[PDB]
């Protein structure tokens, strides 16, 4: 890949990812949902939110095509995405994983939205990846 796009690209799926976990046990889930149907949810131990969130973008790019769209309501994993392209143009590890598999896509398109206001795709992973770890 040269860049991530400018906007959505046409014929891609589209995974809509999140993650969620829970401090006291450090227990978390990693998933997403795509438009064409598809689901995968993961359970995941001495976890933190931050480290769900690049989980389930890991899980986004393993699974797709050559070219693929994410949608990620998280702000600090579109900026390890974003400032490592910089840099070529914490959570060493799971940084290291994604960025791997980042460089084997054609296209990529990464976009944010805001948790918990009723964008569809978001909601139903967040009901995925949270059930189990995060009071209802
Ligand atoms: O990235 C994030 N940020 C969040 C921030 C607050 C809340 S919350 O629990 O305080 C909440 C729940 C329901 C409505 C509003 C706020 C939940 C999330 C969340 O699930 N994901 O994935
Ligand atoms: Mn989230
Ligand atoms: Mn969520």
């Amino acid at each position: 890949m040269y860049q991530l796009e400018k906007e959505p690209i046409v014929g891609a799926e589209t995974f809509y990812v999140d993650g969620a976990a829970n401090r006291e046990t450090k227990l978390g889930k990693a998933g997403y949902v795509t438009n064409r149907g598809r689901q995968k949810v993961v359970t995941l131990t001495d976890t933190t939110n931050q480290k769900t969130e690049l989980q389930a973008i890991y899980l986004a790019l393993q699974d797709s095509g050559l070219e693929v769209n994410i949608v990620t309501d998280s702000q600090y994993a579109l900026g390890i995405i974003t400032q490592w392209i910089h840099n070529w143009k914490k959570n060493v590890d799971l940084v290291n994983q994604i960025i791997e598999q980042l460089i084997k896509k054609e296209k990529v398109y990464l976009a944010w939205v805001p948790a918990h206001k009723g964008i569809g795709g978001n909601e139903q992973v967040d009901k995925l990846v949270s059930a189990g770890i995060r009071k209802v």
